[PDB]
This record gives C-alpha cells, sequence and structure tokens, in this order.
C-alpha cells in the first residue's frame, strides 16, 4: 500500500511542516518556518508531493496567543483553502479540538501518552498535524 500525504504547520510567509509517507508509516520534517519574501518552499514540497502522489494534506498554524484557545486561527484555516485552490489538492485544516470542553471528564490519567519533548521549534507541530491525520484515517 502507498499514499504519500503532507502536513504543514504554518501560514503566510511561514513554513514549519512535516511530510508523511504512507509507504512505511513515517513523517519527514520540513524546514523551518521561513519562506522567501513570502514564497513558501513550493518547489521542495511539490517535488515530494507529486513525485510520490499526494494521498492527503493537513495544513494550518496552531499558535496559542494567551496560552488557551485562540480565535485568531480563523485566518489559519482559510490559509489551507489557499494552498488547495493553488494546486487543486485535497488539503485539510487542523482544528484545535484538544481545547473545547471546559469540564475535566476526559483526561483523567495524568500519567499516559508521554512524549520526550521539552520545547522544539523544528516544525514539530506539523509532524504533530501529520500525526493528527493518522488518527482521522483519511
Amino acid at each position: 500500500m502507498s499514499g504519500t500525504l503532507l502536513a504543514f504547520d504554518f501560514g503566510t510567509k511561514s513554513i514549519g511542516v512535516a511530510v508523511g509517507q504512507r509507504i512505511t508509516g513515517t513523517a519527514r520534517p520540513l524546514p523551518a518556518i521561513k519562506a522567501q519574501d513570502g514564497t513558501p518552499d513550493w518547489n521542495i514540497i511539490e517535488r515530494l508531493l507529486k513525485e510520490w502522489q499526494p494521498d492527503e494534506i493537513i495544513v494550518g498554524l496552531p499558535l496559542n496567543m494567551d496560552g488557551t484557545e485562540q480565535p485568531l486561527t480563523a485566518r489559519a484555516r482559510k490559509f489551507a483553502n489557499r494552498i488547495h485552490g493553488r494546486f487543486g489538492v485535497e488539503v485539510k485544516l487542523h482544528d484545535e479540538r484538544l481545547s473545547t470542553v471546559e469540564a475535566r471528564s476526559g483526561l483523567f490519567e495524568q500519567g499516559g501518552y508521554r512524549a520526550l519533548n521539552k520545547g522544539k521549534v523544528d516544525s514539530a507541530s506539523a509532524v504533530i498535524i501529520l500525526e493528527s491525520y493518522f488518527e482521522q484515517g483519511y
């Protein structure tokens, strides 16, 4: 089975992304969120997107402004609508569903789902956006 899919964490003039390959089940990291004068690496991703057939794409930059939910992402979701009409690819915007309910009747076991990480900024949120699509099975 094979289905190369992509996942980016970014927006205007910013490139922090993860590339996912559904051939072995791994996600490669895409360079740091710095596009050229507003030009995202379109030659870099497109080369790995079409050469391997883009099975699925997840795009959007989730950033906390005050630490909690952030209504500013509304501009992020629309960004996903841009890369879509640009190449005509099936892109999906990642929504912050982890922060929706107020009560605490879900995450009860404070110990679990551990993950070695202190604070990396190497487009890890994208491979996280990427790891999010694996949960949607799309």
